[PDB]
DNA sequence: TTTTGGCACGTTTC
DNA sequence: GAAACGTGCCAAAA
């Protein structure tokens, strides 16, 4: 475990709902993103958790 | 264009 | 026996 016990999973939906909501991220752009933080969480991981929190993709949330 | 998923390794605990 | 952590590679579909 890189990072603690969620410091990017309360951040994918914490951030992205935080933004643009008409204009959601996508694993590869938050993983993105959050490489630019301190996360250097992998889109792999980054896409794991956006589905275990409680969002399919942030795309159908936006649509 | 855009987004997502599977499997398993190493680790550890029950 | 199971689950979970993060990351390797591939693919799928629209």
């Amino acid at each position: 475990h890189m990072l603690t016990q969620g410091e990017l999973m309360k951040l994918i939906k914490e951030i992205v709902e935080n933004e643009d909501k008409r204009k959601p991220y996508s694993d590869q752009e938050i993983a993105n993103i959050l490489k630019e933080k301190g996360f250097k969480v992998a889109r792999r991981t980054v896409a794991k958790y956006r589905e275990m929190l409680g969002i399919p993709s942030s795309r159908e949330r936006r649509i």
